């Protein structure tokens, strides 16, 4: 029985684009999903997607045989310096399936085996960073995170120390980054972007790319100079052959790589730590749960590969801040061919559907009544959770390629914390998701107390 599909409030010629003008619009967006359901439709002068909700929907939305990674507008903004990068990159681009093949055994849970120490090395910097702050003086909790996941990406994949914990001002290349991210979101909402208004918005956006492409372009010459094999993604994706093609990566798909795993390891990755650390002082029973085990399993001085593996419940924590906050909160997809979505909704071949994440991850006949309530308790029993319920890495072979690695860093890190410290959340902290390119929670302070154990 064919179903006509909600839809918002429009603004005359304007159709739905105005719901969209605000600094929060994926909050925007699951509340219009609050009040409409599952589905609606979402027009704007020149083009249609559909916003979907609900495991029912989502999971025909994963099948790769209907449907594909659709590039958002986002995506293709962000393009103009990532260009064909895995991220970026639509799947029948030639570029996709190489770096895929190419890339994919260096991001196995296998692999992390070789990342590890240099993961402690940035997690060490973190803990003594808070083991040395005054009794006075408080931790800033997405700024500190997001030194972590930036360095332990930049030394992980290119041996790059961008020495974030010695820095009060973003490294140069970051500076250019976050100024480019920031540009590419501010266009989706620009009408006019053509308007000489936006003539040095535009010679800015050009000048970052040249700093990201000169700082990139000399790491991959340096390395290709030294001879040096630093066993790191760039030594992998210097030496590697697809196996398909038998062809190399070339060193301009090689930059866009760098660009795009720098651009995932910042606030996408630091967002999660940020949200399990708010939900973990706000909720003792959890935090107490949680600190009982790193307690139990970090023995060592330093953590050991096989010890993060034991740190059951805290890769629980990370996940139930997954449900709630996933720090990528969506993804788009497009009709490979006509067909109807859940025997209801017809869909022409070319088609959009956008996955709003969050949203998924509150549907009631998946996770029952509680959806709101932070219990890590629920992925006890993960085969019990039906198919395409959570999706917070996205769907298939699109699928994100980094993560094995965000979990191991971040449950290392996490672990660490919650053995050398107890938290304060000193100012009954409000939260506020701040939205970019991802989601934190703005202004996230703690106080940390030292447990006195030494490193
Ligand atoms: C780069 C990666 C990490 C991101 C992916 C994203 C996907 C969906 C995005 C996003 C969350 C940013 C806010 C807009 C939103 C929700 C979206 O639906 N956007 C649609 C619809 C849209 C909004 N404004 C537009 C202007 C023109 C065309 C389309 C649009 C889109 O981008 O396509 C955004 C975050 C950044």
């Amino acid at each position: 029985t064919i179903k006509e599909m909600p839809q918002p409030k429009t603004f005359g010629e304007l159709k739905n684009l105005p719901l969209l003008n605000t600094d929060k619009p994926v909050q925007a967006l699951m509340k219009i999903a609050d009040e409409l359901g599952e589905i609606f439709k979402f027009e704007a002068p020149g083009r249609v997607t559909r916003y979907l909700s609900s495991q029912r929907l989502i999971k025909e939305a994963c099948d790769e045989s209907r449907f594909d990674k659709n590039l958002s507008q986002a995506l293709k903004f962000v393009r103009d310096f990532a260009g064909d990068g895995l991220f970026t990159s639509w799947t029948h681009e030639k570029n996709w399936k190489k770096a895929h093949n190419i890339l994919l055994p260096s991001f196995s849970q296998q692999a992390m085996k070789g990342y590890h120490a240099m993961m402690v090395d940035i997690a060490v910097q973190l803990v003594q960073k808070w083991e040395r702050l005054n009794a006075d003086e408080h931790i800033e909790v997405p700024e500190d995170m997001t030194r972590l996941t930036l360095d332990t990406i930049g030394l992980c994949g290119f041996n790059y120390r961008f020495n974030s914990f010695y820095r009060d001002q973003p490294h140069p290349f970051i500076t250019s980054m976050v100024r480019a991210l920031d540009e590419a979101m501010n266009k989706l909402q620009r009408a006019n972007p053509d308007d000489p208004a936006y003539d040095e918005n535009k010679r800015q956006f050009q000048e970052d790319i040249k700093v990201m492409n000169d700082l990139v372009d000399k790491i991959i010459a340096d390395r290709k100079a030294s001879g040096e094999q630093s066993d790191d993604l760039l030594t992998h994706m210097l030496n590697g052959k697809d196996p398909e093609t038998g062809e190399p990566l070339d060193d301009e798909n090689i930059r866009y790589q760098i660009i795009t795993f720098l651009i995932a390891g910042h606030e996408t990755t630091s967002g999660l730590l940020s949200f399990a650390l708010y939900f973990l002082v706000k909720n003792p029973h959890v935090l107490q749960k949680a600190a009982e085990e790193a307690a139990r399993v970090l023995v060592d001085p330093v953590p050991s590969y096989k010890q993060v593996k034991q740190l059951k419940y805290v890769g629980m924590v990370l996940n139930e801040a997954l449900r709630l906050w996933p720090t990528a909160p969506a993804f788009s997809l497009y009709a490979k061919e006509d067909t109807v979505l859940g025997g209801e909704y017809p869909l022409e071949k070319g088609d959009e559907l956008m996955v709003l994440i969050p949203q998924l991850h509150r549907d009631k006949t998946i996770w029952g009544d509680d959806v709101e309530e932070f219990r890590p308790e629920r992925f006890e029993n993960p085969s019990a959770i039906p198919q395409h319920a959570f999706k917070p890495f996205g769907n298939g072979q699109r699928a994100c390629i980094g993560q094995q690695f965000a979990l191991h860093e971040a449950t290392l890190v996490l672990g660490m914390m919650l053995k050398h410290f107890d938290f304060e959340d000193h100012t009954n902290y409000e939260l506020d998701i701040k939205e970019t390119l991802t989601l934190k929670p703005e202004g996230f302070v703690v106080k940390a107390k030292s447990k006195k154990i030494p490193l």
